[PDB]
């Protein structure tokens, strides 16, 4: 009843990571038995998938990872032309990689979707007889009908059933190696990668292959002409999207399905105790539900499913080791800023987007449909899926900061447009002020405007002229000047060299710091006191606040978010935010003692 | 295998409508057999549920409605104090209301959630023996332990299994009527409404009751103390939320589940042909997928699940029959306007919100947590659930217009704040201009501002002064003046009486019209040409555009929506919008002929 079903998936890259996320969602939507995933992945995919499954907390799912690079030398001698690359040749060597104590496994591809319970496919293992060990579905295309030799139409490696014990007893490694060498002696190339090799083995030993029903692998490829195979669309099971209305709706069902709905244990089967799940349960049990601020404390320890590098990412290390990454976080309603930011900052960017699955797909379509975003590869998109009622601003900031590729980071905001050439200016400033060997934070002055149509200045003199004419203002000039009052804009107007300032109450500048800067406090959600706590923690750790003369950023106006609108620092939210501020002050007093006394009167 | 399962639900009110939506979602998430819902509902709930199920298009679900008011006289003689009111006493008379050809039924309450397949509960009907006909779960509270007499702890009417044929053969009506009369001779009142009466029958004839397992009705009431009943939380089936962490997560699973995922047919069972579903399938099949504008044409005919009156609504007819309803539509990112609008317009408001299920719950929490929104009952919230990629602005406008309660409607916008007292001014203007007997549209001048902090003028003179100082501008003054150019603001500055204007190219004012105004064209989605087509249709039907002297509205600035940002009338969206404009012009030429020739050069 609770028999563990083992699924082996080969993943490599960010696109493959998204595809395997979709496949795992499809499998979990129909599962009824414990699942053990064996992910053969390179480091790029391994980090993403490990973080995703750690934060996902799916009950009765055990995930293990295997170094795909170590297997490259196993297939480095086989030329390949399939778009999956060398990683497509690794499904042959799974018997060498998977643990020796495993008997049966279901090998899948990243472009597979499940419309039925995977236990039904696992039950097919009971029907194997004789020496049949590879459960394969006959190819639905005329590719092998005349390519690599195959039996009949050939078999498709999109879904495979393997009996590892029998393959190991029969020395599958030597068999497939000899078959591949013999085929490559004349073919000299592979058209469909290891799949072709599979067919070659099927030619030599047809008795090893068990022909599964066609509806276990519905290949929607070009010129498929398989209408008879899926004539009964109601009873279709597994779909393969190998293409370079019901199917579209089914795909969109899982592509936009909420993954947090999968955090429910399997009935009748014990769930293994995970450290993160146990910690979350203990912390939530410690919280008092009678307290009026229960929601905020619950959101503080809430673990959000995080998908690092949601889009393709590339980066090259800086030769001078002084590179700076723009760090910001945003929700969906701020997407219009992104392109503008990409037009101002030419350096690496690390963003944390708080999107739902539907919003994640909308953002993916927007990014793939935008020339500006597709022309830039050094922008890191880390999607933190929505959960709870409040906006985890500090959690998003921590996610963005932790996954940068540069020694220094600028803790900017998505609503702020920087000046042109600020990237090179900060790269020079870190060398000039020697931030590597000192605890110094370089403050970038913040300005705000109320006009959407703005002629962005190309120099500091033009910015001063615009300030004189009343078009621009210092940030929060009309509401709360205490935030940037210690910036000393009056001295900044005529300053030609960076100058040090001192911390004051409610100070919250925008700082360029090192990679190892202390993290934000996750206890603050929504709007208010988010950056004040971080600036206080910076000051208590002996950080020197330095204002640069020739740097500035302008806060473009934005409609109030639902966070502000609902919890506009009034009534229950104001009381809870004051309580959180008091708790943070108490923790500051306890942790550092004498060095943190001056913040009590702040 | 495909046996039809009949579920009887009593619904009354908007809160009950939301609850029954949640219950239906919970039932459909676990169903495996055809479902036939019998909804005993009053007109208020009947309209909402009929529209919701018509737009929902759930396969293998047959919904029928029964007049609950006609049954009131059947229980008008029984005093009741339960918060469900007289509608709570109707479950007794279901045998009188349901069709005589039905044998077995499952009676549910609006506060029920299903965590297991309802076919499992329907299979319990096979286990009935003897004269046991009411499948009930013993009450889990000490309410009946000492109230109305009961057997043991009593039985809970949250979930009932009825054999209608046997009840009719045994004359259940007379039995329960006599039992209720005898009990009320001494009790004189009902504490738990018909439930108490049920228990009384259980006292007289205990052999009629079949005691279901406890986990078929898990009552989470106050002082429940039933930990033993749900000690195995993994294998819990039906939850009753009769209260005035796993349970919370389970409730939020269905409260925020996407209902459009339920539009999948049951495997192995034929689906009945519905007129709306057939029309949608035919229209989508007619559309060419090779056309680059496939998405827009698909969205044109897409049927969106509509939930009329998502919150409690009250209204009183105007004595003079000249009342005007502010009609507007908005998405989530415009919620901050609502309260402001409620501070300006004291009359009835009809709004159409394009929210997802999670966004619907967020809006419900915001509205229940806001004093301004809870103090106003004449605001109609019609939620149109998200589907597709584009914003159905015209569909939302049609939904808002069609469900107003007043003879006249103002086709305003959510981004526009009206002047104080505009409600009474328009109520006087409709009488002054005699819009009842003439085809006249009263134009309200539109202005825009770029400053979020605005001192709203209390008179026209102050508005003129603000215009002179450059603080305010006419709407789209800096971008596209053609939209409100025919408004003739120069004449409006000194005008003291309403004056007629003439239609011009791309004219798009904001008009007060009658209830029977022609609807918007649903072929336009996103942003662009949405109101131009409606104004052209108004002009081609001989509507006189009248500008009022002492009326104005100010367009508060807003961050660009994702619709503008992505499809900012550029590239593919611009081409598709131009194509839609051309098609609308062709339809205008064909439908009216000579009277529509002047729009070709527009
Ligand atoms: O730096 C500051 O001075 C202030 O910045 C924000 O306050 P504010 O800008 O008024 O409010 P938002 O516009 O909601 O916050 C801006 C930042 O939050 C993000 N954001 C986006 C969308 C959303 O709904 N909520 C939200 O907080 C934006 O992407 C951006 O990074 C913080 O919430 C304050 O705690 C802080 O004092
Ligand atoms: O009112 C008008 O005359 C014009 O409104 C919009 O032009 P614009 O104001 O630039 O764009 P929006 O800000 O999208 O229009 C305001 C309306 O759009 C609604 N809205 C809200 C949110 C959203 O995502 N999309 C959207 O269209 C708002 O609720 C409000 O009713 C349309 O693009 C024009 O076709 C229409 O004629
Ligand atoms: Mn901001
Ligand atoms: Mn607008």
């Amino acid at each position: 009843k609770c028999e563990t079903i083992h699924v082996a998936i080969v993943c490599a890259g960010y696109n493959a990571s998204r595809d395997v996320v979709t496949l795992v969602k499809s499998v979990l939507f129909h599962r009824r038995n414990p699942l053990h995933f064996h992910l053969i992945a390179d480091s790029i995919a391994e980090q993403i998938l490990a973080t995703l499954f750690q934060t996902w907390m799916v009950p009765a799912v055990r995930v293990d990872f295997y170094n795909a690079d170590e297997l490259k030398s196993e297939v480095s001698w086989i030329p390949n032309k399939h778009y999956s690359g060398i990683y497509g040749l690794m499904k042959l060597v799974l018997t060498k990689t998977l643990p020796a104590n495993l008997e049966r496994v279901i090998v899948l591809d990243t472009d597979i979707t499940f419309a039925t319970d995977i236990a039904e496919l696992w039950a097919v293992f009971h029907k194997f007889k004789g020496q049949q060990v590879l459960g394969l579905v006959e190819n639905q295309s005329d590719w092998y009908l005349g390519p690599w030799p195959a039996l009949g139409r050939g078999y498709n490696t999109g879904v495979i059933l393997l009996l590892l014990d029998k393959l190991r007893k029969m020395k599958w490694e030597q068999m497939w190696r000899l078959t591949a060498e013999r085929e490559l002696m004349g073919m000299l190339s592979t058209s469909l990668a290891d799949q072709d090799i599979f067919n070659a083995v099927i030619k030599q030993n047809p008795f090893l292959v068990y022909q599964l029903p066609c509806f276990w692998n519905v290949q929607l490829s070009d010129h498929t002409r398989s209408e008879q195979c899926y004539r009964d669309v109601s009873d279709l099971k597994v779909i393969h999207w190998n293409s370079p209305e019901f199917f579209r709706n089914l795909y969109l069902t899982f592509l936009e399905y909420d993954g947090n709905l999968l955090r429910r244990e399997l009935f009748g089967c014990p769930s293994e105790a995970d450290v993160n799940s146990e910690n979350l349960q203990k912390q939530l049990s410690e919280l008092d539900e009678d307290d009026l601020c229960y929601e905020f404390r619950r959101e503080r320890f809430t673990v959000h499913r995080t998908h690092l590098y949601f889009l393709h990412y590339e980066y090259e290390p800086a030769a001078d080791s002084t590179d700076v990454t723009l760090v910001a976080q945003l929700s969906m309603d701020r997407l219009q800023m992104l392109e503008a930011i990409c037009k101002h900052w030419e350096g690496p960017i690390s963003l944390a987007l708080y999107l739902s699955d539907a919003e994640a797909q909308q953002f993916l379509r927007y990014a793939q449909g935008s020339e500006v975003l597709m022309s830039r590869h050094n922008v890191g998109y880390h999607i933190v899926y929505k959960e709870g009622q409040f906006y985890p601003v500090n959690l998003l900031r921590n996610v963005a900061m932790k996954h940068i590729s540069t020694p220094y980071m600028f803790l900017s905001d998505i609503d702020f447009l920087p000046m042109y050439g600020l990237y090179e200016y900060l790269r020079k400033s870190v060398i000039q002020l020697d931030l590597a060997n000192t605890k110094k934070a370089m403050i970038v002055p913040a300005f705000e405007t109320l006009r959407y149509r703005l002629s962005f200045p190309k120099s500091k003199a033009e910015l001063l002229s615009m300030l004189d004419m009343g078009t621009l203002f210092t940030f929060r000039y009309h509401v709360w000047t205490k935030g940037h009052a210690p910036t000393n804009f009056a001295k900044w107007r005529t300053a030609t060299t960076p100058y040090r300032v001192e911390w004051e109450a409610d100070f919250e500048p925008y700082v360029v710091v090192r990679r190892d800067c202390p993290e934000y406090d996750r206890r603050f959600v929504g709007f208010g006191w988010n950056k004040v706590a971080h600036i206080m923690e910076l000051d208590v750790q002996e950080y020197e606040f330095i204002v640069l003369p020739n740097a500035y950023m302008i806060h473009m106006p934005h409609a109030p978010s639902f966070d502000i609108t609902k919890f506009r620092s009034n009534k229950q939210y104001r009381i809870c935010l004051k309580t959180l501020k008091e708790e943070f002050q108490q923790d500051m007093s306890r942790r550092y003692g004498f060095a943190a006394l001056k913040y009590l009167t702040a």
